[PDB]
């Protein structure tokens, strides 16, 4: 779904570097898909992009799921990367990632 | 000091995939480096070489260090990638990590 929206380039390259389960880190992945340097503003329309709502949450569940926003049928997050994953993002700590959350995380 | 033991093109692309504060994934790094792949014999040698010697253990201070190995002046592990690194490698409990810990953690 992020087409037009940040480099094919850099999404299959993200991607390619966590292909392996277990392997992810957000960090990693932010950076790579081009996504840290962009604007606040760019950050949001992304989250928006995932939670289909600039005041939607990105709930555990769904949280598993985040590659497949950028490749339909990427790997699934395991447990383990979704759990660091919703604990890092969770600042305001309702055990979910709204757009506030997403972009103090992008930015870090 | 692994200069022809893996490929330098390998090294430095690991190495660039975490340059970042707290972007540092081992089982990413494993693979990039070139060491997942290899003969578990050949993953002994690794070991000899970081931890000097194949009876020797990889200590939490040292393994703060673990990518000055591959580049004398890489950036020190954070103590967040660090205690993630240890904690996943120690399987034998000792709080280091030994050759048996090693060996199997690279071939996860
Ligand atoms: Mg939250
Ligand atoms: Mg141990």
């Amino acid at each position: 779904a992020f087409a037009g929206v940040l480099n094919d380039a850099d999404i299959a390259a993200a991607l390619e570097a966590c292909k392996a389960a277990d392997s992810f880190n957000h960090k990693a992945f932010f950076a790579k898909v081009g996504l840290t340097s962009k604007s606040a503003d760019d950050v949001k329309k992304a989250f928006a992009i995932i939670a289909q709502d600039k005041s939607g949450f990105i709930e555990e569940d769904e949280l598993k799921l985040f590659l497949q926003n950028f490749k339909a049928d990427a790997r699934a997050l395991t447990d383990g990367e979704t759990k660091t994953f919703l604990k890092a993002g969770d600042s305001d700590g309702d055990g979910k990632i709204g757009v506030d959350d997403w972009t103090a995380l992008v930015k870090a």
